[PDB]
């Protein structure tokens, strides 16, 4: 409504030892983004090949994307989202994740690629991660 609610008292949990940990803080967080940020901002892009390694989850690839939306995009460099998106790229379900995205995820998956782009980011890798997540 036009005033904020009240929310539960809660705190940043520990980085994670593998997806399973990975996608319960992310599910218990994804209607708190403000703090998704500063969760992501503890967790580096050398464990996001090592946590997944067994699966990504469908709801956390649109999490992950969502959250560099409307605070990496505002908060971090151009640079750290396009990393971010590679990493997840090496995924062996990572396609199946872009499978179960809808228009609405998709939009926002284009959105980061479209900032990374006219910030001065020019690779190949750019409009080939473009066209893996929503082209």
């Amino acid at each position: 409504g036009p005033h904020m609610a009240q929310f539960a008292t809660t705190v940043l949990p520990p980085i994670p030892a593998n997806s399973f940990q990975l996608e319960s803080d992310f599910r218990q967080l994804k209607s708190s983004p403000d703090m998704l940020y500063q969760y992501l901002k503890q967790i580096e892009p050398s464990l996001y090949p090592k946590l997944f390694q067994k699966n990504l989850d469908p709801d956390v690839f649109n999490q992950i994307v969502k959250i560099l939306h409307d605070f990496y995009i505002e908060k971090e460099k151009p640079l750290l989202i396009f990393e971010i998106l590679q990493r997840l790229s090496e995924l062996k379900r990572f396609d199946m994740a872009v499978m179960f995205m809808s228009e609405t995820e998709k939009k926002i998956a284009r959105a980061l690629f479209n900032h990374i782009d006219k910030s001065g980011l020019k690779d190949s890798s750019v409009e080939e991660l473009k066209k893996r997540y929503g082209g």
